[PDB]
């Protein structure tokens, strides 16, 4: 999987 | 917030 | 699956 | 908000 | 399926 | 309130 | 079975 | 508050 | 399973 | 709060 | 499995 998170 | 998540 | 998320 | 959700 | 959400 | 679900 | 839920 | 929920 | 949750 | 989970 | 947290 992969997975992105930008807060 | 931004995210994104794929298997 | 895949999921993209804007908050 | 905004969503995206695919299987 | 797929689904798209906005708020 | 927003809400989709799917079986 | 997916979902997606905006508060 | 934002949720997605994929199984 | 995957899971996105912003608060 | 940010968060994503992947199993 | 894998996880992302920001708080």
């Amino acid at each position: 999987f992969g997975a992105i998170l930008s807060s």
